[PDB]
């Protein structure tokens, strides 16, 4: 089997990504940010506090006839940021364009941080981190990915991210119009659970091409591009006005700039970010300072690839027995 569906920016700054899921029977439609850095498929639902919904859609497993309370199983989830949610399970059929697993657990939140709440577009998450981070006890669930596998022509999902415009993810094969030239693929550890690998180096705008070893994840469900503090003042020092803000968070520009590319290396293939997949625009509406799209990784702890670095790539998350990762130009 294969699977596939369009997956769509929330806003005109690509904040996030949303792709519609089918869950139950009859298919309830729920558009979930597919999350490559985490391994929970959680939704909005008719048992999430009424006050904590603001025009998401939720699944209602009660008209489900598909829908098994996963007697005694509960989740809760803090992400990175400091936003978090928790609630039950049930098991459910759900499809992901046309890909479809049953007995799929399926994280119904009771409750949800404001920062979900605030997040109109997103009606829940879909996890394709590796299922030893699921939040689920006392019985550990696996992901969508990780239950389809075996039924996949090939053991693999692709992200092919859009700028400004709808992209795509694909389950079980590669799509080879997708992209141009080879997909070179590189070696991952999933010893803290992600599609974690080491990018051989950078360059900024036509600069010379720094080898040095990177080690970070691919997550679909970061925004922006972390690095750390040396490339990331590399970078915005070619920027005329570039300054990190400690009051804004990060690196902020002149929205008057014109901004330089950055390239990574992945192995001995170069993928190149264009300058304004960097821009995220005024940091408050009408002013004149804008936001970048690379900033530092200290404050987090490990490197992410977010969706500033994908979406300039066809990635492949290969879960072959020794899993990797593939980039391709496009
Ligand atoms: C990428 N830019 C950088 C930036 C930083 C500062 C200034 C400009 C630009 C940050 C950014 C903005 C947004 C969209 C916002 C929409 N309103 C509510 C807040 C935002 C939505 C949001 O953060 N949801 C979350 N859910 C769970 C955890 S956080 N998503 O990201």
């Amino acid at each position: 089997s294969t699977g596939s569906a369009t997956t769509t920016p929330i806003d005109s700054l690509d904040d996030a990504y949303i792709t519609p899921v089918q869950i139950g029977t009859p298919a309830q439609t729920l558009n979930l940010d597919f999350d490559t850095g985490s391994s929970d498929l959680w939704v909005f639902s008719s048992e999430t506090t009424a006050s904590e919904v603001d025009g998401q859609t939720i699944y209602t497993p009660s008209k489900s006839t598909t829908a098994k309370l996963l007697s005694g199983a509960t989740w809760s989830i803090s992400y990175g940021d400091g936003s978090s949610s928790s609630g039950d399970v049930y098991t459910d059929t759900v499809s992901v364009g046309g890909l479809t697993v049953t007995g799929q657990a399926v994280e119904s939140a009771k409750k949800v941080s404001s920062s979900f709440t605030e997040d109109s577009t997103i009606d829940g998450l879909l996890g394709l981190a590796f299922s030893t981070l699921n939040t689920v006890s006392p019985t550990q669930q696996k992901t969508f990915f990780d239950n389809a596998k075996a039924s996949l022509d090939s053991p693999v999902f692709t992200a092919d991210l859009g700028y400004h415009a709808p992209g795509t993810y694909n389950f079980g094969f590669i799509d080879t119009t997708a992209y141009t030239g080879s997909i070179t693929y590189t070696a991952v550890s999933t010893k803290q659970g992600f599609w974690e690998w080491t990018s051989t180096g950078y360059a900024v705008g036509s600069g010379t091409f720094k080898s040095t070893s990177i080690d970070g994840i691919a997550d679909t469900g970061t925004t922006l591009l972390y690095l750390p503090a040396t490339v990331v003042s590399a970078y915005w020092a070619q920027v005329s006005g570039a300054k990190s803000s400690s009051s804004v968070g990060g690196y902020v520009f002149p929205c008057s700039a014109t901004l330089p590319s950055f390239t990574f290396g992945v192995g001995s293939a170069r993928i190149v970010i264009p300058g304004d997949y960097i821009d995220f625009g005024p940091i408050s509406t009408g002013s004149s300072s804008c936001f970048g799209g690379i900033q530092s990784s200290a404050g987090i702890g490990i490197n992410i690839f977010g969706d500033v670095a994908l979406k300039a790539a066809f990635v492949v998350f290969n879960g072959a027995t020794t899993p990797t990762l593939g980039f391709a130009s496009k």
